[PDB]
C-alpha cells in the first residue's frame, strides 16, 4: 500500500499548515508520521535530520535546502507545534479509501520508499535510509525494482567482450 | 570475499589456453560458479541465452550474454561445449595469480569477480541475486559493499525529487 503521483499531488493540496510540512517531511525521507512530528530544529544540520533514539537507533537523512528550508526557517524547538494527525489521517483516507486501520503513520513511509525503488534506488541504500536492522524489512519494497538481466553483459568485469588487456 | 581486480583477470586469461580459457570468459561473463559452466551442453546455449539449472543450493536461472561470447563458446553443436577443460591445471593457474586465495575457492572467484564488479559497476543488487541463482538476498549482499556510495539518493529518488512539490 503506497500513494501514486497523483494520490501525493492531491494529498499535499488538501492538507495545509504543520500537517502539510509533516507530509512533505515523510514523503522526503520515509520518517514515520510521529519521527516527523517530534522533530527538533537542533535536529537539522547542514540539511540533515537526525530522527534521535526512541525504539530506534538515531539515523540521519539529507534533505534538500528547499525543504529544510520549508520546515525549519526562523524556528526553534519543535518544528511542528501545530501538528494535527486525527485532520491528517481523515485527510489521508479520502484520498486512499483502501487505507487499511492505522497505517496513515506509515503510508507515507511506504510511499517514499516505493517510489525509491521505482525510481532506481539502491535496497542497501534503503535499508540505511528507513532504519531497519535487516534487509529482510526491505525487501518488501524489492519487488518494486526492474530487474534488466543483460545487465550480466554491459556491468560484467569484460563489459560484454572476450577479452582483458593489462595496463 | 576474495575476487580478481581487472588486472588479475588480465593476467589469468593470459595464462589460460582452450576450454579453461573459455570456461573462464563465461565465468566473467555470467557469475557461473565453475562446475555449472565446465559440464554446460549445446541445449544450455539458446540465442545469446545461457540457462544454469538448479542444483543442490542455487535456483534455475538464465543469463543473457553477447554474440561476440556466445560465437566464442558455441562450436559444439551437439554434447558438450567445454570437453576438454581441465580443472586442476586451471585452479593451479589462478593461484599462481591470486596466492591469498582461501582454500577451495578456485570453483567461486570468477563468480565472485563477476559480481564484485557488477556492484563497483552500479548493477542492482536485487538482480545480482536473480543473475547468481540465490535463493535469499542475505547471501548477496556478502558484495553489498562494492556498491558506489551516493550520500543524497534520498533527495534525488524521493518522490518530490528534493523538491517541495
Amino acid at each position: 500500500g503506497y500513494l501514486t503521483q497523483e494520490e501525493i499531488a492531491l494529498l499535499l493540496a488538501a492538507l495545509d499548515g504543520d500537517n502539510k510540512k509533516i507530509a512533505i517531511l515523510c514523503l522526503s525521507t520515509g520518517a514515520r508520521w510521529g519521527e516527523a512530528a517530534r522533530l527538533k530544529a537542533e535536529n537539522i544540520i547542514h540539511n540533515r535530520v537526525t530522527f534521535v533514539k526512541t525504539t530506534n537507533k538515531p539515523r540521519t537523512v539529507p534533505i534538500s535546502e528547499a525543504v529544510a528550508k520549508m520546515i525549519a526557517d526562523n524556528k526553534r524547538g519543535f518544528l511542528f507545534p501545530d501538528a494535527d494527525y486525527p485532520r491528517f489521517r481523515r485527510t489521508m483516507k479520502a484520498i486512499k479509501p483502501d487505507l487499511p486501520m492505522g497505517q496513515a503513520t506509515h503510508a507515507l513511509r511506504h510511499s517514499f520508499a516505493t517510489h525509491f525503488m521505482i525510481n532506481g534506488g539502491s535496497i542497501i541504500t534503503l535499508q540505511r535510509i528507513l532504519g531497519h536492522t535487516r534487509i529482510e524489512q526491505t525487501m518488501v519494497y524489492a519487488h518494486f525494482a526492474p530487474e534488466y538481466l543483460q545487465d550480466a553483459i554491459s556491468l560484467n568485469p569484460l563489459r560484454g567482450g572476450t577479452e582483458a588487456e593489462s595496463v
